[PDB]
């Protein structure tokens, strides 16, 4: 489910260029977003239960993106 949501966000982000010419986003930028959510996450620190970590990861992905 997280991977599906991640793909949806990136493609929505890519198609966002239609409403304004300025919004030109590359794949590397979205990869940086996803890796920041994945690696450098304050909320993930101190949590070992995987379900809670995935909930934190998806919420933080939405917010950080």
């Amino acid at each position: 489910p997280l991977s599906t949501a991640c793909s949806s966000i990136y493609f929505t982000m890519e198609s966002l260029k239609q409403i304004h010419f300025l919004y030109q986003y590359s794949l590397q930028f979205f990869l940086d977003i996803y890796h920041n959510v994945l690696y450098e996450n304050p909320n993930l620190k101190g949590v070992t239960d995987h379900t809670q970590r995935l909930s934190i990861i998806t919420k933080d992905l939405f917010q950080v993106a």
